[PDB]
């Protein structure tokens, strides 16, 4: 599917070692400070479909498919999918060739796509750079497609970056020489034919900023699908640029700022708004970029607050967001665990409850997106507005004039004071019926065309006109 097919998308990221088990065992041991396989397949999340198309997800993320090290390393079992060895292999703790042709079957039968998670940066190897026996990589079975062995010294040196190696002496990346024609023959011709053989709709693809940039428009047109790259770095200067050369990037820009934003009653509201107008204004296309606050490489959001509120607020945000909604397995059941490897926490282990607090607030916030976007072919190319903040408070626009939803976000938290914020600049006309979605109330617009928008609970608030609703199951 085209960057454009991908603009209406919501994707739900999981660690298929980790989000559901072929036997649907909710009580099925998973100590993530063991690192080992816990035992979910393709055919688990298959079985899982329900409820994440429950949430109002069009779409999923899975971790690489490529066969791993074999190797309980002092850093675990390759459970997550990024120490790949034969790239013409799939890893069969998850299933066949054939269970990941059903995943992506059963998903095109329910209208959704398949977004597999990539790597051209490195395959793995269990121990020191200095021992690796390169025999065991497939296709790339030589150390004459590698760079030579150094560690990255200096992060602000970008030939280090791409050109020295990724890991440790415990766990070693061997960093593929992406500069040699060899080597970007077999990735393009390697990408092209897993797509085409699994039916994938979009890639994911990890650890971009170590691969030079002229790698990667090949790669993208090799797939022939949609790609958005991990560039692992907060400033919109250094990870934008990438977007030239790729469909999307993950919108780590904005990452920090919202985090920082919504972690704490005192988090920064300033630094989200500026964020959103440099990223809107600066980045390639904001529209096709992937929010998000939670995944497998950083701390839980409840991992910094326990607060359901502040939890609310920052999905709410990521689902409203310009570019494509990314919620990591387990956000939706609030999820707390810190950095790797507390922060692959198995879902199954939540029991699956679709009545959570974040269950429910995912499906309203992925409701009004999808029957927006349904009514709105001008949603998804609206860059998203930020018309308001206060020390606690930010608002945002988006869509169609007549059409917009008007976002209202809070850091007070659960403690919040009930309060009514005069809003302008929503755009709505003098006494028009607005819903707020998320509560399912009514507001209406004053003679003045500011909004009284009831601040209760810290919780956000989601308006929508209500004329636009009818016919619609939202607030039946
Ligand atoms: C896709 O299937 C074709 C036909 O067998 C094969 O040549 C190719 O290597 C396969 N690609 C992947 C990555 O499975
Ligand atoms: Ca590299």
């Amino acid at each position: 599917a085209t960057p454009a097919d991908w603009r209406s998308q919501s994707i739900y990221f999981l660690l298929t070692d980790r989000f559901a088990r072929t036997d649907g065992s909710t009580t099925a041991t998973c100590n993530t400070a063991d690192q080992k396989y816990c035992g979910g397949t393709w055919q688990g999340i298959i079985d899982k479909l329900d409820y994440i198309q429950g949430m109002g997800f069009t779409a999923i993320w899975i971790t690489p498919v490529t066969a791993q090290l074999p190797q309980t390393t002092a850093y675990g079992d390759a459970y997550h999918g990024y120490w790949q060895q034969d790239i013409y292999s799939l890893n069969e703790n998850y299933g066949t060739a054939d269970d990941l042709k059903a995943l992506s079957s059963a998903l095109h039968e329910r209208g959704m796509y398949l977004m597999v998670d990539v790597v051209a940066n490195h395959m793995g190897y269990d121990g020191a750079g200095s021992s690796v026996d390169y025999s065991v990589f497939k296709p790339f079975s030589s150390q004459d497609y590698f760079h030579p062995f150094c560690f990255i010294q200096n992060y602000e040196d970008q030939t280090q970056v791409e050109d020295c190696w990724l890991g440790d002496n415990t766990v070693s990346l061997p960093d593929l020489d992406t500069t040699k024609d060899v080597v970007k023959n077999e990735w393009y011709d390697w990408v092209g034919s897993l797509v085409s053989n699994y039916s994938i709709d979009g890639l994911r693809i990890d650890t971009v900023k170590h691969v030079q940039k002229d790698f990667w428009p090949g790669y993208n047109k090799a797939a022939g699908v949609y790609c958005i790259g991990e560039v692992l770095d907060g400033d919109p200067a250094y990870t934008c640029p990438y977007q030239n050369v790729m469909d999307g990037v993950l919108n780590y820009p904005i990452y920090y700022p919202l985090l920082n934003a919504f972690k704490s009653t005192s988090g920064s509201m300033d630094d989200l708004y500026n964020m959103i107008n440099t990223v809107k204004s600066d980045c390639p296309d904001s529209t096709l970029l992937g929010t998000f606050v939670e995944n497998h490489d950083n701390p839980r959001f409840a991992s910094y607050t326990n607060d359901i509120a502040l939890a609310k607020n920052v999905a709410a945000f990521i689902i409203l967001n310009d570019g494509i909604p990314i919620i990591y397995a387990g956000q939706e059941q609030h999820y707390a665990g810190g950095n790797d490897p507390a922060n692959r926490e198995a879902t199954w282990l939540s029991g699956y409850p679709t009545d959570s607090e974040l269950y429910k607030l995912i499906a309203s916030a992925n409701a009004i997106r999808n029957y927006a976007i349904s009514k709105d072919t001008g949603f998804v190319t609206y860059k998203n507005w930020p018309i308001y903040k206060d020390d606690t408070t930010i608002a945002m626009r988006k869509g169609t004039d007549g059409s917009q939803i008007v976002t209202i976000l809070s850091n007070k938290g659960a403690s919040g004071d009930s309060y009514t914020l005069s809003l302008s600049g929503a755009g709505y006309t003098a006494g028009q019926q607005l819903t707020e979605v998320i509560g399912c109330t009514t507001v209406t617009v004053g003679s003045d065309g500011n909004v009284p928008v009831p601040m209760a609970g810290g919780l956000p608030r989601v308006l929508y006109p209500t004329e636009k609703l009818a016919g619609s199951k939202i607030c039946s």
